[PDB]
């Protein structure tokens, strides 16, 4: 493995210099003669296991507050080893967690967003011991996460994983998302993405309203017990009503977002310990409500409707009736947004953003792990400048990793 | 082992086996991707194995593998890589090699039509005069009068790397590009250098935004010579907009006949470095890259002027707006003028079928994701749904260095 590997802008002529691919950990999938960049993804950790994943972290933490070698680090190398030594695990620091936290965002190949991984804030719920105790957790989250619309990220971190029957889990995908309903005859009502996550909702005792833009109830599961059922105060649940500044007609859609993304459903990975119920959350890129949450195909599905009302030729494809229609989708998210005072960011800032974090983490840190097929924006790819970036991406520590769906695995009680 | 790509769009799951035969790097490592970099990463000793590979698959896809033609190919290509150093491939191995380095290609979305390519085979040719006859057929045959068919020419191959047969231009139709003493670029930013050098090398520029340049042709690693492609083969789109009529006050055209002529073609362990290719156009090459690109024409600005549009904030998304009104001209004009064209949903739609043919009769299919997915409106185009796994599988198509870095004059 070369100690140098330069990536190069085709726009700017710039090469950059990565060294902090060396620290790589784990596979990405690729080999030497396939490249599987494409693929979406390509009990417990033992005693003997734990030790070299924990020194690992320890040290990099004290590598990282200029303290490497000192009687302090060395004497929490110490105390980490009897701690597994003694118990088969051990309890993170606050602030090793709080660290921790931070680098397993600023390690997301695949976030756009991560100029903000040092502005975090992070929720030490390790003393949670039940669905209500979670329920709590996470309004307080929501709650500071949305600030009236002036967001803020943030992430609240649940106990760590044990002997893997007694898992802290968030049901939910994201805390905040509206039902889907599958009709007798094939339709569907609300999301689509969401009819699996509804039905289970709805077969543990959830009323659904049966409408197009349902909150879906909290699904909670602490130390591994069967989850629970709990509806997020609809006052701590920010949405923004959809309209365009030149098509009036646009209102009458009847479109809305809500303003808050916060993931629920990853594992949050530090010094070998397992934290498999730590939802985290920032603001919105325009593209993920108004490309992908509204003109995928498997989801809401209207780039027709707006076409439509557009009074677009949608006969032939090559009328790119589809292409204008998605870009008048996009202007009235942000519009809307913006006119709300909900902090949104649209793809061009967002990635000339990163262009510039990129390089900066490039001259501090040695490199910057970028997953181009997910950094680049699902409209318009070229005319943004990472389109022309060339990126290398690879696996740091600590990470945010995917896990299957706790439905799958549960021992229901 | 077997590998699954899965189509998140329609579920569809495919099994690969292909990538078995992959032979060549792609550059990754187990804990480094470098999906997104442009360009990661002979002797007798080396020869027949690649030789025997090559004729070995070619007999395999005409149902005679381990045939007495088979071996009898096989002793006789041994033969003459010992008494000349290197080996002539037959015609028929010429026009499945050529057919396959097009279908191996990860990174075009084209594909689909692999099969229909006319191969002019200029293994004869000994002069730049050559080339320069042989290259105006090629240029007429596929352009057609605007029914585009795709064709490649190849002229003779590698021998000791002293004697390379090299097309200078990066393709055989561009416009040039000039440096402005007030710091900017009049005509394509893309080729300034190129024009450059075909000026120093005695070529009279007209100086103006859409200057098609002269052929600069090396044959037998002699220095390169200068001609200028007759002007009656050079078929152009003049670019209006089905709605606005002041686009064709912008004054924009472009060729009809996209023709990749500085790339390497390698077919059983032969080399051939000049064999320029061509096809018809899929829209956002032009009205995306070819116009839109920072380091290209630049056109965004204008065009969104003139759409009165509000270039003040980035979120007004007038960039986008003015992407799509451009990409509707392009294709709107060459459809009017009944040239060959493409849009990016009718493409990656076709390569989506595609794939699904090469799993089925071939056990799989490489691409290359980063490239496939089209560089406007990605996720509303079944590609980007798609998984993909990319691999290398000879006959290729590969990079080679600029010859005006390895040539002595
Ligand atoms: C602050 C504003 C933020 C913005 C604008 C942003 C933007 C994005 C976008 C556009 C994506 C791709 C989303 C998709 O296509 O599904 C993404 C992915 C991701 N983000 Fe960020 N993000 C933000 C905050 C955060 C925070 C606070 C964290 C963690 C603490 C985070 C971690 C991640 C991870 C782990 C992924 C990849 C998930 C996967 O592999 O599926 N992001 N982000
Ligand atoms: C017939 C219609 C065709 C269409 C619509 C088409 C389309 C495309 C497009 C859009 C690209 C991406 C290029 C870029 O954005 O820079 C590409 C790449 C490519 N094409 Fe095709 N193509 C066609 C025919 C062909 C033919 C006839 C050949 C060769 C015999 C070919 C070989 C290649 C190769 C080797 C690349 C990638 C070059 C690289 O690795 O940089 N294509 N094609
Ligand atoms: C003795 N210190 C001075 C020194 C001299 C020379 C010389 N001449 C080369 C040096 O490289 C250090 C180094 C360290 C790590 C490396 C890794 C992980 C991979 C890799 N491929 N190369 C590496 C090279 C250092
Ligand atoms: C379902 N699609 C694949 C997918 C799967 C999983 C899993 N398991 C998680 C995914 O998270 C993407 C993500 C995560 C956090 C985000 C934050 C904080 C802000 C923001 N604007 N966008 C974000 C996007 C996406
Ligand atoms: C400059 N950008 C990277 C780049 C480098 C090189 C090299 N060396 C060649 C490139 O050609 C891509 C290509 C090749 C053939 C094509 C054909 C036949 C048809 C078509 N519609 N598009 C095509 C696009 C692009
Ligand atoms: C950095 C990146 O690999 C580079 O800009 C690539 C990305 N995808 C592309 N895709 C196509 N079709 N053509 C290109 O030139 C590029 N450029
Ligand atoms: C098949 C492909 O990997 C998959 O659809 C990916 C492509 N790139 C993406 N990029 C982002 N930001 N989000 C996504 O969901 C996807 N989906
Ligand atoms: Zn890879």
């Amino acid at each position: 493995c070369p100690r140098f590997l330069k990536v190069k802008n085709w726009e700017t002529e710039v090469v950059l210099t990565d060294t902090l691919h060396l620290k790589s950990t784990l596979e990405t999938g690729c080999t030497e003669y396939i490249c599987m960049g494409s693929i979406m993804h390509p009990d417990v950790a033992t005693k003997d296991q734990l030790f070299p994943l924990a020194k690992e972290f320890i040290d990099q933490y004290y590598s990282s507050i200029k303290r490497f070698g000192s009687k302090a680090h060395m004497e929490r190398l110490e105390e980490v080893n009897k701690e597994i030594d003694t118990t088969s695990t051990y309890q993170l620091k606050d602030t090793e967690l709080i660290y921790g936290a931070k680098h397993a965002w600023r390690n997301a190949s695949r976030c756009v967003g991560r100029i903000q991984w040092s502005k975090l804030q992070v929720f030490d719920a390790r003393d949670c011991t039940t669905a209500h105790g979670m329920f709590n957790y996470i309004c307080n989250h929501v709650k500071y996460a949305t600030n009236k619309g002036n967001l803020r990220s943030a992430i609240t971190i649940f106990p760590q994983r044990t002997d893997g029957k007694h898992d802290f889990r968030v049901w939910n995908s994201q805390l905040i998302r509206y039902a889907g309903y599958k009709q007798p005859d094939g339709s569907t009502l609300g999301d689509p993405a969401n009819v699996q996550f509804t039905e289970i909702c709805i077969q543990q005792g959830w009323k659904p309203p049966r409408g197009r833009f349902d909150v879906l109830p909290l699904l909670l599961q602490a130390n591994g017990n069967d989850p629970e059922l709990f509806q997020i105060p609809p006052e701590l649940v920010l949405e923004v009503p959809i309209r365009h500044p030149k098509f009036e007609w646009f209102k009458d859609l009847g479109l809305k977002w809500y303003g808050l993304p916060a993931v629920s459903n990853m594992l949050l990975e530090i010094g070998g310990l397992e934290f498999s119920a730590c939802p985290f959350s920032g603001w919105y890129m325009g593209t993920e409500i108004g490309v992908r949450d509204y003109c995928d195909n498997s989801r809401y599905n209207i780039l027709e409707e707006v076409a439509k009302k557009m009074n677009l030729d949608m006969r032939k494809t090559s009328s790119l009736w589809k292409d204008q229609a998605l870009v008048e989708i996009n202007i009235a998210v942000l519009y809307s947004f913006q006119s709300d005072k909900v902090t949104i960011v649209d793809h061009h800032s967002a990635t000339e953003s990163f262009i510039k974090h990129m390089e900066n983490e490039y001259r501090c840190r040695g490199g910057c792990p970028a997953d181009w097929v997910w950094i680049v924006p699902p409209m318009s790819g070229s005319i943004t400048p990472v389109f022309h970036q060339e990126m290398l991406n690879y696996r740091l520590t600590p990470s945010f990793e995917y896990q299957p769906d706790p439905w799958n695995t549960h021992v229901w009680k």
